[PDB]
C-alpha cells in the first residue's frame, strides 16, 4: 500500500573549478523509464548502476553550497546534512 524509498550518500566531493560542493546519492527501486521522470524534474545526472541510481547535485553561494562540516567538526556532517537533504526533499514533495 505504501512505497519505501531510501536515499543515502555514496560519494561526496568538491569542485574548486566551480566553487560548489557535490554529492552522489544511492537510490534503489527506480526503473529505466522512471529515471527519466526524476532526472527531468531534478534536471540532474541520473544513471543506473548495479540497480542503484547516482544523483549529483551541487549548489553555489547563490543556493548555499554544502560545506558546513566545520559545525559538527567531522565528515558525519556531510553525510548527515546530505542524507536529510535528499530525504526531506523527497518526503516534502510526496507529502505536499
Amino acid at each position: 500500500m505504501v512505497f519505501y524509498l531510501k536515499v543515502k550518500v555514496e560519494d561526496f566531493g568538491f569542485r574548486e573549478d566551480m566553487g560548489l560542493n557535490y554529492v552522489r546519492y544511492r537510490v534503489s527501486g527506480l526503473d529505466e523509464e522512471l529515471t527519466e521522470k526524476l532526472i527531468e524534474r531534478l534536471d540532474e545526472d541520473t544513471e543506473r548502476d548495479d540497480g542503484d541510481l547516482i544523483i549529483t547535485v551541487f549548489y553555489e553561494r547563490e543556493y548555499f553550497p554544502f560545506g558546513s562540516e566545520e559545525s559538527k567538526v567531522k565528515m558525519a556532517d556531510f553525510i548527515a546534512r546530505e542524507e536529510i537533504e535528499m530525504m526531506v526533499f523527497l518526503s516534502s514533495v510526496l507529502e505536499d
